[PDB]
This record gives structure tokens, sequence and C-alpha cells, in this order.
């Protein structure tokens, strides 16, 4: 039995939303949202990860391309392999990319192994949503629709599970008898509402948000 809504934001594990900018490193914003909320489940302790030193070092050899793009699940394992990632406040975040410039003298978190959920599942995302926390997710955001969204249930006819938009999921919940999941987004506080959107959820895996899920754990 699951609970009918979630919400990590009351379970203070989610941070501030941030401002990517002209730069493609949702995935890296994806991937940091998801582990912070780990290290606050672990340590106690709620801090904003450094989203440049993944666009700065998960690099080639992880198949990414920093502000040209890259996956949440190769990011998680470039912090494995690397041995930690530093804080935000440490590595700011510049909108470009950079040479990375990682030290383990910043490191602010560790990860020791990810999990990809089965493809389409929303039933076995909301599990996980509920009982291991917020969950990396990759999205269609190629309808105007997203972009344009300012509140309520978003649904877009057009949506295909071809996704390309890296965000996390932070929760669930029904508004009104429309079942959503709770997204957090990485184009700051006007987008939305104020950084999150609602998406459609038990709708046929609505914009792929459950086509390509996963998590890490420390
Ligand atoms: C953001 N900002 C942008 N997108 C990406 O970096 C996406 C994130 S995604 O959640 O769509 C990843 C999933 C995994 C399976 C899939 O098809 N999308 N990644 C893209 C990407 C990855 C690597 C790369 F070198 C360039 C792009 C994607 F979608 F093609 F995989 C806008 C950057």
């Amino acid at each position: 039995i699951l609970p009918d809504s979630v919400d990590w934001r009351e379970k203070g594990c989610v941070t501030e939303v941030k401002y990517q900018g002209s730069c493609g490193a949702c995935w890296a914003f994806s991937a940091v949202g998801a582990l912070e909320a780990q290290l606050k489940l672990k340590t106690g302790k709620l801090v904003s990860l450094s989203a440049q030193n993944l666009v700065d070092c998960s690099t080639e050899k992880y198949g990414n391309k920093g502000c040209n793009g890259g996956f949440m699940t190769t990011a998680f394992q470039y912090i494995i392999d690397n041995k930690g990632i530093d804080s935000d406040a440490s590595y700011p975040y510049k909108a470009m990319d950079q040479k990375c410039q990682y030290d383990s003298k910043y490191r602010a978190a560790t990860c020791s192994k990810y999990t990809e959920l089965p493809y389409g599942r929303e039933d076995v995302l909301k599990e996980a949503v509920a009982n291991k926390g917020p969950v990396s997710v990759g999205v269609d955001a190629r309808h105007p629709s997203f972009f344009l969204y300012r509140s309520g249930v978003y649904y877009e006819p057009s949506c295909t599970q071809n996704v390309n938009h890296g965000v996390l999921v932070v929760g669930y919940g029904d508004l009104n008898g429309k079942e959503y999941w709770l997204v957090k987004n990485s184009w700051g506080h006007n987008f939305g509402e104020e950084g999150y959107i609602r998406m459609a959820r038990n709708k046929g895996n609505h914009c792929g948000i459950a086509s390509f899920p996963s998590y890490p754990e420390i």
C-alpha cells in the first residue's frame, strides 16, 4: 500500500530551484537533485550539489556533451567512479562548458550505485518516489505547451514517449480527480509553478515521464 500523495519538499529533501540558462545542463541538475535528497536522508543536511562539476567532468568518457546534453545515469556513474562530487557552493554553476576543476577537498557527497526503473511502468515509479526518494526522469518537452505552462496538471495531446529533457520527480498527487507527478525543472522560478510542473500521471506514460527513471544511493 502506497500513500495517495507524496511531496519530498515537505521532508526537507529538495533544494532551491536552479536556473540552467542557455546551457543544456538539465541532465546535470536532474542528477544532483536526486542525489541531494539521498544526501539529506543519510546525513541530515540539505546541500545543493555542483551541477557544473558534472558538466565539466562527466564528459566524453561518460557519453555526455556538457551544455549540449547528457545522461543522468552516466552522471551518477561518474560520481561513483570519481569517488565524489563537489558542493555547488565550492564549484558554482556558470552555464558554460569548462575544464574539469573537481577537487576532493570540496567533496560534498558520494554515490555507491544507481538504479534504472523498468521502462514505462508508472506504478513502479510511484513506489520508488514513495519509498526511495526523488527520481530522475526524462520527458518530452518539445511542445510549446510545455514552455507556456503556468499551472495545474499538464497534459499535451501531441506528447510522445521520445524524451529529451531531464527533470526530477519529487512527488505525486491529484488535483480535483486529475492525477499528477510533481516535477522539479531547472529553468528558474519563473517557469511554471515557481520552478515546478505537475504532469499527467497514469495517462499512458504521458510525455514519457516513466520511460527512463533512475535514482542514486549513497
Ligand atoms: C537538457 N537541458 C537537454 N537534454 C539532455 O541532456 C537529455 C536528458 S534526457 O532526460 O532526455 C535523457 C534521456 C535518456 C534516454 C533518452 O533518449 N533521453 N539527454 C539527451 C542527450 C544525451 C547525451 C548527449 F550527448 C546529448 C543529448 C538525449 F535525450 F538525447 F538523451 C537539452 C540538453
